[PDB]
């Protein structure tokens, strides 16, 4: 509404780069950029002609044409999400690995802003593959694409996006009750979240998987998974594999799923 837009003020991207790059820090280059398509679309555009990107970041205030996974879109308005995108160099990893990536990310999202919820409500954690929820509602969602040698990872987390702008099962921190969020800081500690969880994965850090499963609202529950092609399988999550697949209890069978849309049931 027009009145989130005085709760919206503008990134500070001199303060940023003071911030996150420097001497300890991985982060090569930061960017804020007031408006593009789509700012994975963007990395993988400067990789593809011969840029190197690992480590680098892309912030956009605003999103015309967002992705999300398997095709879909991702909607936003201006400076109502953090929305960003880092370049990470994969080639060094072997490629059944790279699947861990993407719930590395979810992972620092969720660390980011979890402790800025006064209580959390009942479902704050990680959907399979790597939702970020709160309270039932989507406040965060990734997408990783794959550009030799780098793999592109993107997040757009809702700070102050109104669910009617975007989608009925959306959430953000100012509709959990985070009365003023400052983009500024949440920005900088998933920056430096994200880091910290990009070098646990390319070490094969066992503590990665274990944050994971911790935070995990998926295993354990009741779900319908929705797989590519439209085909609908009902069972019990169980585990993540070694691949960062999702194991399913179907009756006693085990079903291993790559890749595929998470319900969770009653
Ligand atoms: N802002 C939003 N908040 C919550 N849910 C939203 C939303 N905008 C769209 N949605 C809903 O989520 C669906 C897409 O979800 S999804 O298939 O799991 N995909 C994702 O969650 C990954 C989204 C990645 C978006 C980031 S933002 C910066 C980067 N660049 C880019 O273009 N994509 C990534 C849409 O079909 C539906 F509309």
């Amino acid at each position: 509404v027009t009145d989130r837009d005085r709760l919206r003020p503008p990134l500070d991207e001199r303060s940023l780069r003071d911030q996150l790059i420097g001497a300890g820090s991985g982060w090569r280059q930061l960017d804020v950029v007031a408006q593009t398509g789509s700012t994975n679309a963007d990395l993988l555009a400067r990789a593809a002609s011969g840029a190197d990107i690992d480590g680098v970041v892309l912030i956009a205030e605003h999103q015309t044409a967002g992705r999300g996974r398997h095709g879909r879109g991702w909607a936003a308005t201006a400076r109502a999400q953090i929305i960003l995108s880092v370049g990470v160099r994969v080639v060094d990893v072997p490629v059944q690995a790279w699947g861990w990536l993407s719930l590395a990310a979810g992972l620092a999202v969720l660390d980011s802003v979890a402790p800025l919820i006064a209580v959390p409500p009942a479902e704050t954690g990680l959907k399979w593959p790597n939702d970020v929820l709160a309270r039932g509602g989507k406040l965060a969602g990734i997408l990783a694409e794959v550009a030799q040698p780098f793999v592109v990872l993107g997040v757009g987390l809702n700070v102050t996006q109104a669910p009617e702008e975007v989608d009925p099962d959306a959430t953000s921190l100012l509709d959990l009750g985070v009365a003023a969020p400052d983009r500024n800081r949440i920005a900088s500690r998933l920056l430096r979240e994200l880091e910290a969880r990009i070098i646990q994965w390319r070490n094969a850090n066992p503590q990665l998987a274990a944050d994971y499963r911790a935070r995990s609202l998926t295993i354990g529950s009741r779900v319908r998974v929705e797989l590519p092609g439209g085909q609908d399988v009902v069972g019990i999550a169980r585990d993540i594999d070694d691949q960062g697949r999702l194991c399913l209890d179907v009756g006693g069978r085990t079903v291993v799923v790559s890749a595929g849309d998470v319900v969770h049931l009653r």
